[PDB]
């Protein structure tokens, strides 16, 4: 099973997407965990060509304390030698000198195109090399096949076959940190903020940034503006002013063009706005800022997962299987052949060169087109000449979660667009019982995207106690549907209303649950809305806490995370921060495990790594509390290391939503409203709505591959109501990666890797 | 080394001295710990005679949960068959049928005399038994030697070779509980309390009771009263009344006689007092109460120690060594030949039969004669026509300790008797600096025996800060000697004053430290005055706690004891209560040792024994606090037992002194004053006291065998000032006994047993 | 179920605790097994000696008579608990023993200063939410205060009591004693009161703490 006796090369090339270090760390530590020799190729294809000193065998400490560093410790370089066979043969030679028949390439579209052409010529290069006399025929029949596992590391997301690339989320963190500097300030005078992103070829960053920020206008190369956009944009800004909105945001990609080939410069848009509107217009160009900063939590987790899966795919690969790219479509890991992805990239590039230009945006991926449609729908209120008798109420239930406001905003706009009468009830089920129902309009949710917490009040009170008041207020306000955005209390409350349908006819209404909670403890989904924000805040505190011991001082920090009995937050945070251990309820541990882990930490602290970090979920153990683990680690580490404690309380709670959380809540809020409208039209009969079937009350998912709708009654089987979490959680396999990356010899035969899949046309 | 392949018999005979069960438990558990078979002989020599069902082999659980029980679970009986050879041969037969070549006899003087006659005839009995045909010649050459180790279990202390016997201390506990019922009340009217003790043959209990209670008069058979004592006693009570003392105590032994053979009855003394004085006279007769109740702490520790040493002496005993009695003279374990002790008992009985009757009291032992002289001296103020210019100040320094008052009382009386001008300083060194010096008389210490704590104030403040004030007050009051009754602060302060003799002429005065503290942390002694009281209060709380589970719930109690860094109190309390583990500073433990003990507890708790008890010294570990151990035991014992916690705070502190502490403090207070007077005469020169040698400042001891005077400067080497305890503590060998009694396989090669010693004439 | 004779209870008087086992489990969960055993053994009456759980369980059997005919048997509850928290009586069986054990501990603690240092002791008693044991123990020992659930107290009352203690402690009396029931307050725990009394008593008295756990429980019954 193990890949012993074989060597794995890892290189980085192209723009240094932050999170590359996480992928390199996982590739290295998996390769030497499984017994394979890992060789770090510095400067990418450059050091591949020159080789020699640029190819070094890696040890465990070679990738120590790099996961939080942006860029790439391996280093990337642009080399033209790999374009030509003269340098590519030298690259093949240097790989053969070290017996590296396995190569993992972490880079952008050009990097992976070069890797594809390098595999395609590997046999021919070896033949010409033995012909020229630099390698004997023996030692060339071995290494006859070169195994390539690609990782898309780039801020562009230009690789068409893949949905998400390493560094996209963190580039978005940079962009939105800049935008939040503008929007969170008390907007005092009329000003126009024109942000220029480096999406020169791909406008995905510009698009998702616009969606997360609620940009007034967007120039992306995928959809250039129509003729006469000058007037249409300036009028849009004009009515924006007339509304009293004091800030306009224009996201203009570097590759912004018109319907012809003439590029649209940010300076032109500036001078245009200044001339016709007179707003204080200043252009912000991020430039190198996008690739900067720490990698986001998402980037660290996904880079670690894909790097591990890259190694595993590289060991189970026979001479016949083709070069693959390890990526995630949705939450599901998948491997796509490198050749088909390169072909799609070439097709989209040819299409963008005025061949099938109007139909190039669809070949970019359905996610891009869907994101642009959601953006445009939410951007400007078009006149909904359609109308419907349906009316729906939007709740915020449970704890506040970052991104509830984004979800409510999108639900309001999408409901108004479909002619529904949208209500919002303040304080959740308490307000629904108390009749705190206020009809809402388009502009009442203006600027709710970036607002953390909950504009609508949240209450944890379940609806069973005041069920008579809830049905009374539903009857008074004629509420035909119920959109409940919240945590486990939201799902449980909707379940209680569904179970009470038999008693009350009025409760036979279509219901939808948007899981929005810090703990990610809501059954029916993999990512609750706002879990990403909590993970990001948690790692930032952990990185600070780890940064605080300095120089000689050997110190371990016990960090206590929130999440109730759901260990998700602790485990992912431990992966993101390189925590030694993440003690969680779902993985019960006794004192024998603690002594093993403490001696493990002690042996590690005798090595050159000096800052251990273990995470404790707040409710992992009844007796081995954070004080207990403080006492244990500090006693056994006496004379080796000091121990300190930090309970991250509500530092994980109140932050503004990360860009992922904003976009996610935006999209699913739209999708939940689409699904509600479809179900309500399918259930309207006899002149009234009567939703009695179990399918009319679902939790919007994103469970493995795409969005799903799981009925709450069906999810009741796989829900631990005592602990307020699902019984089977997808993320328990990530513990194996955490423990592997911390030198724990854990037999991960239970881990399942994504299999080969062809591209979706 | 181990006694494998041989069997040990344990029996109890005579009056059931409480603490016999502790001796039986230790004998049994040591016997099967070293691999020997242990056979319990029920009803003593009775079951030895009948045998058969009365002889059963013991397992570890046969003696489980008996250490706190008085009496004897084995049972005791008077049998006349063992007096005659007809039954003694049957006893030898029944021992041979079980291969019991080793016999431990726990009983009084008659029991040990029977054991001596049984060894002396063992060869002749076996010869006559094989001659009669009940055992073959083979199987009789083996077992040709019978090994006898005696244990003196009786309340009489009539066995002359031995100084202290099992059950004497607890009989004294019963006696003083009754006396404290009288004396601690607010004495309202003139009444006479006549206490009758069962010392029919030996008057030791009567004597020590009189000494501990400060009896006005004592009738003991060893020293009958002179002719005309009727008038002498009645006059003594008369002046006692004239003083205003409202209560007279008359301790009359059962064996009380006059100079002729005519016994003096308690009823006669009652009617005598009533007739001449008219005081409300009532006779209290304890009867069976003396043998009743729980064994005292002293009895449990000493019984366990002597039972263990009995077994060890029984395995290292060759055919040539004689029958021995394992006893303690002072604090030192010793073995005395059974024959010589029996001979001395016969000599004292013949002497008491009007042969050398006035000179029989010396053959009883030096402790008896010294105790009677101390009693008479302290009872009634004789006129000290001798006078000396010397004057001395009595300090109480440190924490209060039960028995300081007894020491101060004896010091005052003895010093007044020698003509010294005795002063008492309130608040120790604080008052000595502040000049709180008060000249004291005989009656100013009246009734100080039973009062706990300190009648003089105690302060911990060392003399170094106010040294100029102390020397000024010594000069003003002309203090020539300084008696410091207290804990480690007392020793340390005397050490500072001795070191400051280099600077201050006035500190060249004789100093004496009486170690009086709960912790028993004072170097230069084995027993600090009041450690016995603390141990007794500690076990009584622990016994209460262990009894609270009520025989059905499986529960472990973490009981935290005081004692600072000195673990003496914790360990001895654990022995007394059968604690599973006594964690102390002097035996450092890590989490590995904790898991060993916890798994050991879990295994033990699955068996018949349901109440576990672990003690923790308050300062044994920096991190593994009482809460830590609670969390550990409760977690690992999940599904087996529950865990509870109880911090015995000052429950171990404020009690009245136990009878041991009263007698102990009484005696060493006398001895301290004797030594002070002798040193002051040895050092008076040229018209003044000039004490500057280090031997003029000593800690009164009881270090191994008898009272010692260790110079403080010599003790400074073996004193850990940081932890305020000695560096080498005598009691660390008792950890091995604790652990052995708790089924911990510990190689106790470091334990040293008392060697053979002939009787001291 | 074991049929018992005259001599099977011989010498049960002075033994504390329970020769028979005790469990807190109420009968509602296993009511089918209870009615089955009552039918098998022909139990015509039931004498339940125990605390609040005994009374509550007998109440559950009485309310379940409507469902099960076999539970229509004469029942009697003897209140036996440390807390004296059983309705229907003034003295639960064994409350007196607990009070006696608690005062003996408190008397020992109050004697531990021995007239020299002046010190206040926070002693925590058992009894759950029922304050009886604390209050009577405070009377028996002359405690300055007995904090109990039934008499809710806030920080204003605590300052009044602490100033009162400080004023008393400046007079001839030197040993203070305030009792706290284990569940009198959610937040003003024994550690809270220790901090309060020791802080405000700075320069006047020291404060110490002793949580009497099961020291009030396992003793032999008083006469
Ligand atoms: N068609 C190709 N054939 C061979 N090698 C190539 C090809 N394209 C790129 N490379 C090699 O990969 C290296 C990096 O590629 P490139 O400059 O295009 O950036 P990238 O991989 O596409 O990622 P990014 O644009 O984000 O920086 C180049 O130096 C070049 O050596
Ligand atoms: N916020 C926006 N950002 C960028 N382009 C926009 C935005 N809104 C409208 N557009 C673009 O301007 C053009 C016309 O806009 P508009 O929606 O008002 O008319 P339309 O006929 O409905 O076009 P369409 O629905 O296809 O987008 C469209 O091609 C659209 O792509
Ligand atoms: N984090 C925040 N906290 C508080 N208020 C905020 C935050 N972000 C934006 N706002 C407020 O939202 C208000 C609405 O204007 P805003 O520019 O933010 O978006 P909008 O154009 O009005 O609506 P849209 O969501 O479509 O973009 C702003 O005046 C701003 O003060
Ligand atoms: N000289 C002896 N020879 C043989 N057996 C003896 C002798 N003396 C006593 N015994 C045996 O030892 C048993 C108990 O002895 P004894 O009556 O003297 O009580 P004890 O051991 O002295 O205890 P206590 O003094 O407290 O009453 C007697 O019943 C007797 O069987
Ligand atoms: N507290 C006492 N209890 C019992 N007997 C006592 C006590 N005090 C004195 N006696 C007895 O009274 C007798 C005479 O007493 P006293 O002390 O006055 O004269 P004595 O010559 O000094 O006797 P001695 O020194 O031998 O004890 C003594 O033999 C002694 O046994
Ligand atoms: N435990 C106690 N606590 C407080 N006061 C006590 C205690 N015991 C005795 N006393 C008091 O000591 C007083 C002195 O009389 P007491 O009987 O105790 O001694 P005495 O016989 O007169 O002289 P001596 O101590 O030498 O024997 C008594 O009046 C009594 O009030
Ligand atoms: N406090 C106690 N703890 C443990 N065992 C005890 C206690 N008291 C008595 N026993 C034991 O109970 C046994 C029963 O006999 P016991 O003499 O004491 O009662 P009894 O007089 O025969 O019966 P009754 O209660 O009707 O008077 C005794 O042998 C004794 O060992
Ligand atoms: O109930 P949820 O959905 O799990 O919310 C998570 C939050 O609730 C908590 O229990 C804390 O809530 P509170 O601060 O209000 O006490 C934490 O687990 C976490 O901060
Ligand atoms: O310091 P010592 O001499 O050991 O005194 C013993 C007493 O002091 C203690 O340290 C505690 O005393 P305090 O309660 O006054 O603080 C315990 O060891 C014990 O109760
Ligand atoms: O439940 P009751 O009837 O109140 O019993 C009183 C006893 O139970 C307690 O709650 C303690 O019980 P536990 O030791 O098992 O935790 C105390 O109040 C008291 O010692
Ligand atoms: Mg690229
Ligand atoms: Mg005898």
């Amino acid at each position: 099973a193990s890949g012993a006796g074989k060597a794995i090369g890892v290189l980085t090339s192209g723009g240094d997407a932050q999170g590359m270090n996480a992928a390199v760390r996982a590739v290295t530590r998996m390769g030497i965990y499984v017994g394979a020799k890992v060789f770090l190729i510095y400067e990418g294809y450059e050091g591949l060509v020159e080789g020699g000193e640029n190819i070094k065998q890696a040890n465990w400490l070679s990738v120590s304390n790099i996961i939080q560093l942006g860029g790439t410790i391996i280093g990337s370089a642009r080399c033209k030698a790999f374009t030509t066979r003269e340098g590519r043969r030298a690259a093949a030679y240097n790989l053969v000198q070290h017996g590296i028949t396995n190569l993992c390439v972490i880079g952008g579209d050009g990097s992976l195109t070069g890797a594809n052409i390098f595999r395609s010529e590997w046999g021919s290069l070896l033949e010409e090399l033995v012909a020229e006399g630099k390698i004997s025929e023996t030692t060339a029949r071995t290494y006859s096949h070169l195994n390539i596992a690609g990782l898309v590391g780039s801020i562009d997301n230009d690789f068409c076959g893949t949905d998400m690339t390493i560094g996209t989320d963190s580039a978005l963190h940079r962009i939105m940190e800049v935008i939040d500097a503008i929007t969170t300030t008390a907007q005092s005078h009329q000003r126009t903020f024109v942000l220029e992103v480096m999406g020169r070829h791909c406008g995905y960053l510009a698009l998702v940034s616009a969606l997360a920020s609620g940009a007034d206008w967007l120039f992306i190369p995928e959809a250039p503006p129509e003729d006469g956009w000058e007037n249409f944009m300036c009028e849009r800004l004009g009515e924006t002013r007339s509304r009293g909105s004091r800030l306009n945001i224009i996201i203009i990609a570097e590759g912004a063009i018109d319907r012809n080939g003439k590029p649209i410069s940010s300076s032109y848009v500036k001078d245009l706005v200044v001339q016709r509107l007179g707003f204080d217009t200043r252009v912000t160009v991020l430039g190198h800022v996008q690739r900067g900063g720490t990698p986001s939590a998402f980037d660290r987790i996904l880079s670690s997962k894909m790097g591990m899966e890259a190694v595993m795919a590289l060991l189970e690969a026979t001479p016949d299987t083709p070069a693959c790219v390890v990526t995630l479509s949705g939450n599901q890991s998948v491997r796509l052949p490198l050749m088909e992805c390169v072909q799609m990239t070439k097709e989209v590039q040819k299409a963008m060169d005025d061949k099938r230009f109007d139909e190039a945006t669809q070949l970019r991926g359905g996610s891009f087109e869907n994101n642009w449609n959601i953006y445009k729908l939410l951007a400007h209120q078009k006149p909904p000449k359609e109308k419907s008798n349906f009316s729906l109420a939007i709740l915020n239930v449970g704890a506040p979660a970052a991104g509830m406001n984004a979800a409510v905003r999108s639900a309001v706009r999408t409901g108004i667009s479909h002619g529904h009468t949208v209500y919002v009830v303040h304080d959740g089920f308490e307000g629904l019982a108390k009749g705190q129902v206020q009809e809402v309009g388009w502009h009442d949710v203006a600027g709710w995207l970036g607002r953390g917490g909950s504009m609508l009040g949240t209450k944890r009170t379940l609806p069973k106690g005041q069920l008579e008041s809830i049905v009374e207020n539903i009857r008074i306000y004629g509420i035909h549907a119920l959109l409940v955005v919240g945590g486990f209390e939201a799902y449980e409350g909707v379940l209680q209303l569904v179970e009470a349908r038999g008693r009350y006819e009025e409760l036979c209404i279509v219901m939808c649950v948007i899981p929005a909670t810090i703990s990610n403890n809501v059954p029916g989904t993999d990512f609750s809305l706002g879990s990403d924000t909590a993970v990001n805040a948690a790692m930032e505190s952990c990185d600070r806490i780890k940064q605080s011991a300095s120089g000689t001082k050997r110190r371990v920090f016990i960090v206590e995370t929130m999440g109730g009995y759901c260990g998700y937050l602790a485990t992912v945070t431990g992966i993101a921060v390189g925590a030694d251990a993440a003690y969680v309820f779902e993985d019960p541990f006794n004192i024998h495990d603690l002594k093993v882990n403490v001696e493990h930490m002690t042996e590690k602290m005798k090595t050159d790594i000096q800052r251990g970090l273990v995470l404790r979920n707040e409710k992992c153990h009844d007796y081995y509390t954070t004080e207990f683990l403080y006492n244990l680690y500090s006693s056994e580490g006496k004379g080796v290391f000091d121990c300190r404690t930090n309970v991250l309380g509500h530092l994980q709670q109140g932050g503004a939503p990360t860009p992922f959380d904003r976009n996610y809540g935006t999209k699913l809020g739209v999708k939940a409203m689409l699904w509600l409208s479809e179900k309500l039209r399918e259930v309207y009969r006899k002149g009234r709505v009567f939703a009695n079937a179990p399918d009319s009350a679902c939790v919007i998912g994103l469970k493995k591959k795409a969005v799903a709708f799981s009925p709450v009654t069906e999810l009741k089987k796989d829900t631990d109501f005592e602990h307020r979490m699902p019984r089977e959680q997808w993320w328990l396999s990530l513990r194996l990666m955490l423990k592997m990356l911390a030198q724990y010899r854990i037999s991960m035969a239970a881990y399942v890797s994504g299999e080969l899949e062809h591209v979706t046309r």
